């Protein structure tokens, strides 16, 4: 996945 | 998935 | 999926 | 799906 | 689906 | 689908 | 899917 | 999927 | 998937 | 996957 | 995977 | 979805 | 959906 | 839907 | 989804 | 258990 | 269990 | 357990 | 497991 | 496990 | 394990 | 345990 | 383990 | 997803 | 344990 | 282990 | 995902 | 233990 | 081990 | 993922 | 232990 | 071991 | 991942 | 121990 | 995965 | 070992 | 994998 | 990963 | 011990 | 994975 | 061993 | 793997 | 993996 | 692997 | 792995 912050 | 914050 | 916040 | 908040 | 809040 | 609470 | 809480 | 809380 | 909190 | 907190 | 905090 | 056993 | 066993 | 066993 | 055993 | 929604 | 909605 | 939503 | 007051 | 007041 | 006030 | 959401 | 006030 | 045992 | 979200 | 105020 | 035992 | 998110 | 105020 | 025992 | 996120 | 204020 | 025993 | 993130 | 910050 | 203010 | 904090 | 015993 | 991240 | 900061 | 202010 | 902090 | 900073 | 701090 | 700074 890809967590973006 | 992709969590966006 | 995609959770948006 | 897509949860929006 | 799509939950909106 | 869609479900709240 | 989509689920809140 | 998508799940919040 | 995607999950917050 | 993707998970925050 | 991906995990924050 | 939302399972509460 | 929403299962409450 | 909403199952309450 | 969201399992609360 | 004892589920109170 | 004992489900109170 | 004892789930209070 | 069972609910009370 | 069971819920109280 | 069980919930109280 | 004792889950309070 | 169980939750209190 | 989000398991709360 | 005693999970408070 | 159990949560308090 | 997010397991809270 | 005693998890407070 | 258990959480306090 | 994110295990909180 | 006593995990406060 | 346990957390305080 | 991220284990917090 | 006593983990505060 | 890929965490971005 | 336990955390304080 | 990928994990922050 | 990141173990915090 | 007493881990503060 | 790949953590970016 | 335990952490203080 | 990959881990920061 | 590869941590970049 | 890869770990910073 | 490879940490880059
Ligand atoms: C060999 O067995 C093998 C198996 C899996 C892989 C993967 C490379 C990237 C993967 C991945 C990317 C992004 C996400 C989230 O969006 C999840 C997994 S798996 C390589 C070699
Ligand atoms: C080899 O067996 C293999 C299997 C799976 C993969 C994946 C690469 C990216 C994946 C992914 C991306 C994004 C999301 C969320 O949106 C979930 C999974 S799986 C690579 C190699
Ligand atoms: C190889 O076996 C394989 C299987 C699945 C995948 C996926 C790439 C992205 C996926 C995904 C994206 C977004 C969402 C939510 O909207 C859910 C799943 S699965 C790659 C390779
Ligand atoms: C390979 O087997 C495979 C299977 C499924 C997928 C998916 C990519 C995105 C998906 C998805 C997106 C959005 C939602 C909610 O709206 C649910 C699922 S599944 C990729 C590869
Ligand atoms: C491959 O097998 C595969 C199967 C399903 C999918 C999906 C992509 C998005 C989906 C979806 C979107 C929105 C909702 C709610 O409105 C429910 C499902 S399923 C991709 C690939
Ligand atoms: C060994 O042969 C083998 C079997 C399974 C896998 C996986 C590839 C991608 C995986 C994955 C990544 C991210 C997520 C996020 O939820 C879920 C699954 S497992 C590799 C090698
Ligand atoms: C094996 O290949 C396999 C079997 C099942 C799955 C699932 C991914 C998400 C699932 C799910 C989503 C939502 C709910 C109600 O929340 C229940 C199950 S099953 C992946 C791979
Ligand atoms: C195997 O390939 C497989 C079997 C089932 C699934 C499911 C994903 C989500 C499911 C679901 C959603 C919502 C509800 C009522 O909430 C019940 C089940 S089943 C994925 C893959
Ligand atoms: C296998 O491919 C498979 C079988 C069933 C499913 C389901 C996804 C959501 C389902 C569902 C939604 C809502 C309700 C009443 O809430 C009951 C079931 S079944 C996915 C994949
Ligand atoms: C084996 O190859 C295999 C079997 C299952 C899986 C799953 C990845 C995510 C799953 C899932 C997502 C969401 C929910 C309700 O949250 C339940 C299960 S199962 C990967 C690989
Ligand atoms: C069909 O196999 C089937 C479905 C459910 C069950 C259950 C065994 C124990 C259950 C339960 C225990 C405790 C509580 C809360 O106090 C709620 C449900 S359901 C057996 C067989
Ligand atoms: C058809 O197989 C079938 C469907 C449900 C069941 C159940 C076994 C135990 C159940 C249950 C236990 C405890 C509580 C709450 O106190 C609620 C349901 S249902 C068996 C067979
Ligand atoms: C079908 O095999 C089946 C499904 C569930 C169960 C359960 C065994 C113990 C359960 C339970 C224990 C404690 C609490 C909270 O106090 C809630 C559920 S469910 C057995 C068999
Ligand atoms: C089906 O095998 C099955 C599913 C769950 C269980 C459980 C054993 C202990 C459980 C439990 C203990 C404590 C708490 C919180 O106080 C919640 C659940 S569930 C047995 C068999
Ligand atoms: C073996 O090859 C194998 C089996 C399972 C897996 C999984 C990677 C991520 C999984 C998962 C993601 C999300 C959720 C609900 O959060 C549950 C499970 S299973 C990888 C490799
Ligand atoms: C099915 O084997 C199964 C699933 C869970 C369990 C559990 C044993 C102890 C559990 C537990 C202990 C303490 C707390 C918090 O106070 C929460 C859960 S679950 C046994 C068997
Ligand atoms: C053996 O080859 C094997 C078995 C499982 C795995 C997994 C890598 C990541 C997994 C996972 C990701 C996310 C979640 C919910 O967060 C649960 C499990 S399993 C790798 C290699
Ligand atoms: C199934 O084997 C199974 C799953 C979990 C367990 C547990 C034993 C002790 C547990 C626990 C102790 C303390 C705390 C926090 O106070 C939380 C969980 S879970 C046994 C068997
Ligand atoms: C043996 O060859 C083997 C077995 C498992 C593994 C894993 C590497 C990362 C794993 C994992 C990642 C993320 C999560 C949820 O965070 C859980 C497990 S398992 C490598 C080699
Ligand atoms: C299944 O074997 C299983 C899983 C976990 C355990 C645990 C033994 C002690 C645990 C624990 C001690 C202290 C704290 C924080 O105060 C948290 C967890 S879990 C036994 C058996
Ligand atoms: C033996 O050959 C062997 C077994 C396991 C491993 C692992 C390397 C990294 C692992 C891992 C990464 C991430 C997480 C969740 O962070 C859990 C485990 S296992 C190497 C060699
Ligand atoms: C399954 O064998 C298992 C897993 C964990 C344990 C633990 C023994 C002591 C633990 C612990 C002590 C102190 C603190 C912080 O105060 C946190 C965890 S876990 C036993 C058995
Ligand atoms: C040989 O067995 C083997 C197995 C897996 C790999 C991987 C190279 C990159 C991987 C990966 C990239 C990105 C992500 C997240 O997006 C997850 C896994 S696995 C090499 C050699
Ligand atoms: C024996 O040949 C052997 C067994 C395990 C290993 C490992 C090298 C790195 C490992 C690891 C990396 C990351 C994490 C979560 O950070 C956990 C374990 S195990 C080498 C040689
Ligand atoms: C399973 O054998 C197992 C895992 C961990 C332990 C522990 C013994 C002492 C522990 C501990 C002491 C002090 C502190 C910080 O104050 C944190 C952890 S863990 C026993 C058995
Ligand atoms: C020989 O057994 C072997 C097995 C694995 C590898 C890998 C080289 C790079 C890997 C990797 C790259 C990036 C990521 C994250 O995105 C995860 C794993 S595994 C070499 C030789
Ligand atoms: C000895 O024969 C043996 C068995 C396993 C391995 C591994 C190669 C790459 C590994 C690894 C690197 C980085 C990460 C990050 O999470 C996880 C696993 S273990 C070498 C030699
Ligand atoms: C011989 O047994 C052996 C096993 C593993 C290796 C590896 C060379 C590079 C590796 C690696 C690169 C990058 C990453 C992160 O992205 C993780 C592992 S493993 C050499 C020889
Ligand atoms: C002896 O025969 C033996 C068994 C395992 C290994 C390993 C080769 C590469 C390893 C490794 C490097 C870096 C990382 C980062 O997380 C994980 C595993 S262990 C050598 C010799
Ligand atoms: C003989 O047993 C043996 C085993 C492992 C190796 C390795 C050479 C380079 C390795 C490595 C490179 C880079 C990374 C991170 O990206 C991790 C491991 S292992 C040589 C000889």
């Amino acid at each position: 996945g890809a967590v973006e912050v």
